[PDB]
């Protein structure tokens, strides 16, 4: 154990919300102040789940796959605590940092697979470890981003966006594209794909657009994986009639919910059988995209009827100061589990 | 507390499934049988909740639990006496039946009482994390109650000549029509809603047998918990209606939909009284009608769940096991782990 990453993990991960990741790119010209945060912030939570690794089972710790993320996270931790030194004036120093962080995004880029491959070597503390560290994972990947997408000279991201955060995010949009882009992949495999009704309905302001502070991406994400499942559902589970059940979707702005339900009719699964699609041992899909939407205080629930169909529900925060990270640490409270 | 309520805690519940449940009566399984696993079960049942009722914290353990523990206690050592009596003693299955006849009605004010004390847990101030535990005491109390009240009236209904629905085995219908149940504690709820409200909504039912697809849906159930689930989603489905749609011209009907599957029974009830926000959803399920009915549900192996959109309507949704082997309950043991009571 490396004495960085045993240091480094004696801190509690500090989660931000997406008012102040917003705030990182405003009238801020200030990169001096995300320098200062993310070289203290990314090693502590590398530092964090790398000690969480330790605990993990003998055999599973020891596997070629495990071992590689160990060393990727490791190597991208030391080369984040050599910033320390310098200050967050040096220009030079700004500069090299957003280099060095794009190297670590590419270190990091076989991380998700390996991980799998991992365990799909080696019960229900899996689970529990699984969803901390693609938690980690996404945590870090979007601190990261961020920075890079903001400050970079050359990649720039969405112009619409601060980082990858749209400030005004079209949420049907969204659906729109996300289904026309599932629609399509189901088109690939089947003379038909099923049609989208959608419909909107404004809680704040009625018959006023629904727009809310959100990352487009996980988003997109989420709402994809979820159409998906819908459509393989609803042509396996019609594969007589001629046209399909369309899929219905509605989406909901409340006080404090964006709220979208995603309905087929695509013959359901039983109750039993349900827990396991949120398992990791297809995917990595709807545990991944479930730890999506919890990343920012959301949530994705299955609610299925065992011979009729299924709904999807994916509940998001509406205001920015609520949109908090969700973020694991390691102590132990954890180390009981 | 006498050296009963201790060596019956050492045991730990026996469930029975609706099968068994169905058998325990089917070609008149002689009382006998039930007398035997009776007056050995239920004691273990009370033996064990009762143990858990000495850990709650120092005053609670109150106007209340004070006297639930003496029911209880009395209740266990009541049934003590036919372990010293044989099967055969005819006079002592006559007087088991009365036994279990008495040890109800005394028992009829338990849950009114505990949530009593409910004047008050700890410290007459209470802090979530001591507030959880009351959450997670009281699931255990009302499903044991229910535990033991569900058996006790099987062995009244099917021995004492109190005879219930003839057709019935027990207060188990074997070929329970949901459909029926649903339209009832809709119609139920109906009322009760004209008796205060100008209007009330309408029922638009619909209606999928995947097991068997012409067929209407029977499966093996208690008709009351499925009627007490329905009534108390309807009440509220209405209730959030009528309310949220003050300004509306009419009222949108309630939809609910029956499911029948290889494995479940699914029932789906759909309201648009604008719904409650994420945040919210937990405290109706905080400690009592709603928190209870979901207790029935996940008695024999089930589950209610709600799943709301703020600003919109909410679902409602109940499932039940479809088979009767499946139909098993579900209950509290005491012991090392539920006595034993991270991220940001
Ligand atoms: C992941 O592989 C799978 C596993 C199960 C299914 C599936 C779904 C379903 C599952 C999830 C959902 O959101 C909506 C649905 O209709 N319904 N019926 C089946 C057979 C589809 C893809
Ligand atoms: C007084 O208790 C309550 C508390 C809250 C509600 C309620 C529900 C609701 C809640 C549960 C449900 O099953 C169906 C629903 O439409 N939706 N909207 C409101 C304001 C209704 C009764």
């Amino acid at each position: 154990v490396p004495r960085e990453v045993e240091h480094f993990s004696r801190y509690s991960p500090s989660p931000l919300s997406m008012k102040q990741l917003l705030d990182f790119g405003s009238e801020n010209a200030c990169e001096r102040t995300s320098f200062a945060f993310l070289r203290q912030e990314l090693p502590v939570r590398l530092a964090n789940i790398l000690k969480e690794i330790d605990i993990l089972p003998t055999q599973l710790v020891n596997t070629s796959s495990v071992q590689l993320v160990k060393s990727w996270y490791i190597q991208s931790l030391m080369d984040l605590v050599e910033f320390h030194e310098k200050s967050p004036d040096d220009q030079k120093a700004l500069s090299d940092f957003v280099d060095t962080l794009i190297k670590v995004r590419n270190r990091h880029h076989n991380v998700v697979p390996t991980m799998a491959q991992g365990i799909i070597e080696y019960n229900q503390n899996l689970q529990y470890f699984l969803d901390r560290f693609y938690m980690n994972r996404i945590s870090t990947r979007m601190l990261m981003n961020q920075h890079i997408l903001i400050f970079s000279d050359s990649q720039t991201g969405n112009p619409s966006h601060i980082g990858s955060i749209d400030p005004n995010c079209d949420v049907v949009a969204v659906v729109q594209d996300a289904f026309e882009c599932s629609r399509m992949l189901c088109d690939q495999y089947y003379l038909s794909s099923p049609e989208l009704k959608l419909t909107q309905v404004n809680g704040k302001f009625p018959d006023q657009p629904i727009h809310i502070v959100y990352v487009p991406s996980h988003l997109h994400h989420m709402l994809f994986e979820l159409f998906k499942n819908a459509m393989r559902a609803t042509v396996e589970h019609q594969e007589n009639q001629p046209s399909l059940t369309p899929i219905e979707v509605i989406v909901v702005l409340g006080k404090e919910d964006l709220t979208i339900k995603i309905s087929d009719r695509g013959g359901g699964v039983p109750l039993r059988i349900i827990d396991r699609l949120f398992s990791y041992t297809f995917g990595y899909g709807l545990p991944i995209s479930r730890l999506y939407a919890k990343y920012f205080q959301g949530d994705l629930n299955l609610y299925s009827l065992s011979g009729y169909g299924t709904d999807a529900i994916i509940y998001l925060k509406a205001l920015s100061s609520e949109s908090i990270e969700k973020l694991p640490v390691f102590n132990k409270s954890a180390f009981k589990h």
